[PDB]
C-alpha cells in the first residue's frame, strides 16, 4: 500500500532540507511515499510541454534518492490539463517526451493531474467524454513505461460533491472506471475536497464506480484554502474499517513543512495502529515533537504541555480541540444568563479556567518568540498572535462581568479565534 505525502497545495515549494526533514518525518512514520508536485514548478502545470532542465532534473534526481534513502518511492507530477488537445500528435509526443526524460531520467512512478480543464472537450478532439479522453491519454502514458513503474491519476470529479453527491451517480465516474487501465491508481478526496468523515459505505460506492479501491488524497490536514488557520491536530473522522477499501493514503498538509509534523505523525499511527485513537494518538506526536522547540542559546525547550496547548488551539478544520472546547463549553454554560452571579461557583470555576488559558497562552506566544528553530517560530507566530488577542478580548468581557455590572450596561468598547467571536 502507498502512504505518505502530497507536496501538492497552494502556497510556496519547500527548500531541500525541509523536503529532507519532511521524508524523515514520513519515514518515521512507517509511511512509504512522497510526492513531488509543487505550484512553484512551472514545469508540472502551467507549461507543462515544457521538459525540465538539465539541473531541473538533476534536483528531481537528488531528491528520489533522498527518499530511496529513507525507505520511500518518489513520483513526479505532471498536468497537462488545462490546454490539452487529447488527440493531437504534437500533444501526445510532448507528454511522452515528458514521461520519457523523467522515464530515463530513472523516474518511473507518475502522477497525472486531471483536477482543473475546460468546460467543453476541444474542438479537434469531439471521444464521447473527458474521461475517455483522459483515459486513453493515460493508458498511452502507461504503455509507454513498458510495466515498469506505477501510475495514480487525479480525476476531474474527485470528491462525492463533486460527483453529484453519490458517486454511482456520476457519468464521468461511470466511463473513467471502464476505460482507465485497471493497473492505473485514482485518487478521492472522500464526500468533499476536504471530509469531516469518510465513512465505509462510501468508499464502497466510490470502488464499485471506478472499479478498483481509490488512493485517498485526504485534506484534512491542508490549509492553502484558509490561511488564516493551521492544523496541528490529529488524523480524525475515519474509521480504521475503511481501509480495506482503499489502495493507498496520501496527505496532502499544511503550506508550510513545521506545521505538518504532528499530521504526519498521527496519520502514520493511524495507517499503523489498530487501536488508533486522535486524542491518544497526538499525545505521542506531541512527546515526538517537543524537541523540535528548543529554545535559543539554551538547552532547554518550549514545555510539552504548552507543546500540547499549541496543538489543541489549532486543532482540526471542523473542531477546535477538546481542552480548550470543554473551557469555553463551561464558560457558555455560565453565561446561560445576562449577568453571571460573581458568587456562583460554577461562574467562578469556568472564569479561572478561562484566565488559566489566558496565562498559558501567553507564556506559549513568548516561548515561541524565543526558540531556536525560526521556521517553527514564523509557522506558528501570527496564528498565536490572534489566539492570544481573542483570548484577551474574552477575559476583558468577563473580568468585566465579574464585577457585577448593572444590567443594561453595555462592555466599555472552526478554531479558536471563531469560537471566541461567537461568545461575543
Ligand atoms: C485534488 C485536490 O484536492 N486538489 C486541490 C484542492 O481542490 O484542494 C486542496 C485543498 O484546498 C488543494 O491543496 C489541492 O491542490
Ligand atoms: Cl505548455
Amino acid at each position: 500500500m502507498l502512504t505518505g505525502v502530497i507536496e501538492g497545495f497552494y502556497g510556496r515549494d519547500w527548500r531541500r532540507d525541509e523536503r529532507a526533514t519532511v521524508m524523515d518525518w514520513i519515514a518515521a512514520a512507517g509511511m512509504n511515499t512522497y510526492i513531488y508536485g509543487p505550484k512553484d514548478d512551472v514545469h508540472v502545470r502551467a507549461r507543462w510541454r515544457v521538459p525540465y532542465d538539465a539541473a531541473g532534473l538533476a534536483r528531481l534526481t537528488e531528491l528520489r534518492d533522498a527518499a530511496a534513502a529513507r525507505g520511500m518511492v518518489f513520483y513526479v507530477s505532471l498536468a497537462p490539463c488545462l490546454d490539452v488537445t487529447y488527440s493531437d500528435p504534437q500533444d501526445r509526443a510532448a507528454l511522452l517526451a515528458r514521461v520519457d526524460q523523467l522515464a530515463r531520467a530513472g523516474l518511473r512512478n507518475l502522477v497525472l493531474l486531471f483536477d482543473d480543464i475546460p468546460s467543453v472537450l476541444p474542438e479537434a478532439d469531439r471521444f464521447d467524454s473527458f474521461a475517455e479522453a483522459q483515459a486513453d491519454l493515460s493508458n498511452m502514458v502507461l504503455r509507454h513505461l513498458r510495466g515498469a513503474g506505477h501510475v495514480v491519476f487525479c480525476p476531474t470529479e474527485y470528491c462525492g460533491r463533486m460527483a453529484g453527491g453519490d458517486p454511482r451517480g456520476s457519468a464521468y465516474l461511470q466511463r473513467l472506471g471502464s476505460t482507465l487501465d485497471p493497473a492505473i491508481d485514482i485518487f478521492w478526496t472522500g464526500p468533499e475536497i476536504v471530509s469531516e468523515e469518510i465513512v465505509a459505505a462510501h468508499l464502497a460506492a466510490v470502488g464499485e464506480v471506478l472499479r478498483r479501491r481509490p488512493v485517498i488524497w485526504d485534506n484534512f490536514h491542508a490549509n492553502d484554502y484558509d490561511i488564516r488557520r493551521v492544523f496541528a491536530g490529529p488524523l480524525g473522522g475515519r474509521s480504521r474499517d475503511i481501509l480495506p477499501l482503499v489502495a493507498g493514503w496520501i496527505t496532502n498538509p499544511n503550506n508550510e513543512a513545521e506545521a505538518n509534523f504532528p499530521a504526519i505523525h498521527t496519520t502514520g499511527a493511524y495507517l499503523a495502529d489498530p487501536d488508533y485513537a486522535p486524542e491518544r494518538a497526538i499525545a505521542a506526536a506531541v512527546a515526538a515533537w517537543q524537541p523540535r522547540f528548543r529554545l535559543a542559546f539554551g538547552d532547554g525547550a518550549v514545555p510539552s504541555d504548552l507543546v500540547a496547548l499549541l496543538c489543541d488551539l489549532f486543532w482540526q478544520p471542523f473542531a477546535l480541540g477538546p481542552e480548550t472546547t470543554r473551557i469555553l463549553s463551561a464558560l457558555r454554560a455560565a453565561l446561560t444568563v445576562p449577568r453571571p452571579d460573581p458568587s456562583d461557583p460554577a461562574w467562578r470555576a469556568a472564569l479561572e479556567d478561562l484566565r488559566d488559558l489566558k496565562r498559558r497562552i501567553n507564556k506559549l506566544f513568548t516561548l515561541m518568540t524565543e526558540i531556536e528553530n525560526r521556521d517553527l517560530f514564523h509557522t506558528f507566530h501570527n496564528y498565536l498572535w490572534e489566539a492570544q488577542e481573542e483570548v484577551g478580548h474574552l477575559v476583558a468581557y468577563c473580568d468585566w462581568l465579574d464585577e457585577a455590572p448593572p444590567p443594561g450596561a453595555v462592555f466599555p468598547a472552526r478554531g479558536f479565534g471563531v469560537a471566541v467571536q461567537d461568545i461575543l
